[PDB]
């Protein structure tokens, strides 16, 4: 077994490799997107995970798609973030931030001014989005029509994320992971499905890569590049974002770029909760041996899985997504072999206590 054994990650040191995924859960009070006491309850429950990644958090209100999601731009947002990083590591954990802008997976009714959210074009997602009615509760609704950004407007992109990764290491986060995966903003610009535009920005792979290249060196630039890490999925269709008629070699050409900057991890997402096509060995040696840093498998995982891929050099670390929220205590339950609380989905998103808190440890 090597799940339980530890592993330098940039600039901390994981004391196992089983991690917690990012998971949006919603219950970020409105107004002011803030994170709550009940928040860092949940995050200190399951501070024994090697490292815990935060629900995803927007880097500015524009970035806001989903009621409920924190945010990691305002004076109130980071004083209520410092509350949470420091109840995780009281309990000896790890936490880095998640950070996106959501574009186009986005309602006009949550967005600054109510006007339509921003993408890499003005392609409507076709999908829907977590508001809120009258009484709190979530509810969903379909996604509004974007707005392609203007060239002038990308610098304040990547400022954006300059500026949230400032405010996430006030705010005592361990690492910070960039959202560029699941058809969020970054993940926009990447896929030929949603980025149509025909400047610097569209094209070839060169140009659909340039925005989050562009925010890695920004980054990399404001802390420092053992801080940093990504979450891609670039094989496969997630939320009606496909990675385009070259899916490899285009993923391929992203990570030896990404390697370049030395950052500290690349977190892969292998498949939509929907499923798809499993990831060839060839292909995890091919993104090996192009990444110098650790990388996390996740994606429906077992802790068998994990072992098997561990075992043969693959990756260096798994992400359990729906395992955490139901067992704060996974790790140990993983090491003893014990059983699992059974998961509740109806409270994976919006509501209280009630299925946030309440899955018991051993
Ligand atoms: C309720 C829920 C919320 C999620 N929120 C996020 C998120 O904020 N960021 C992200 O990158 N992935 C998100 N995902 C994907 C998970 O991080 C994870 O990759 C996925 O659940 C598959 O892993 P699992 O089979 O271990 O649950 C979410 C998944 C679920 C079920």
């Amino acid at each position: 077994e090597k799940l339980f054994t530890p592993l330098k990650v940039g600039a901390v040191t994981a004391p196992n490799r089983v991690f917690m995924a990012p998971l949006t859960r919603l219950r970020s009070i409105e107004p002011g997107d803030i994170p709550t006491p009940l928040m860092g309850e949940y995050y200190r429950q399951r501070a024994s995970a090697g490292l815990i990644i935060s629900e995803a958090t927007q880097i500015s209100a524009q970035a806001k798609g989903y009621a409920g999601a924190p945010g990691l731009h305002s004076p109130e947002q980071i004083a209520a973030w410092k509350k949470i990083t420091a109840g995780v590591h009281a309990e000896d954990g790890r936490i880095a931030v998640q950070l996106w802008h959501t574009g186009r997976i986005s309602h006009s009714s949550i967005q600054p001014g109510g006007q339509a959210p921003v993408s890499a074009s003005a392609l409507n997602a076709n999908t829907r989005t977590s508001l809120r009615d009258e009484n709190g509760n979530a509810i969903r609704v379909d996604t509004t029509t974007p707005r392609a950004l203007e060239l002038d407007e990308i610098p304040g992109i990547v400022n954006d994320f300059r500026q949230a990764v400032a405010n996430a290491r006030e705010a005592g986060f361990d690492l910070v992971e960039l959202h560029s995966a699941h058809g969020y903003l970054l993940h926009q610009f990447l896929s030929p499905s949603s980025n149509q535009r025909t400047d610097q920005y569209g094209g070839s792979v060169e140009n659909r890569a340039r925005l989050v290249l562009e925010v890695v060196d920004a980054v990399c630039n404001e802390w420092s590049a053992d801080r940093i890490g990504i979450r891609v999925s670039p094989i496969g269709t997630f939320q009606n974002v496909d990675n385009g008629p070259n899916e490899e070699a285009d993923a391929l050409y992203l990570i030896e770029e990404l390697a370049k900057r030395g950052i500290a991890y690349l977190h892969m997402s292998e498949t939509d909760l929907a499923g798809g096509k499993p990831y060839s060995e060839a292909f995890r040696q091919k993104v090996r041996e192009r990444f110098h840093g650790v990388i996390i498998g996740a994606g429906a995982y077992t802790a068998e899985k994990a072992e098997d891929l561990i075992g043969k050099g693959l990756i260096d670390a798994v992400a359990f997504g729906r395992d955490y929220i139901a067992n704060p205590d996974l790790v140990a339950r993983l090491q003893k072999k014990a059983e699992l609380n059974p998961q509740r989905p109806e409270s994976f998103f919006g509501g209280g206590a009630e299925g946030y808190t309440d899955y018991p440890s051993l």
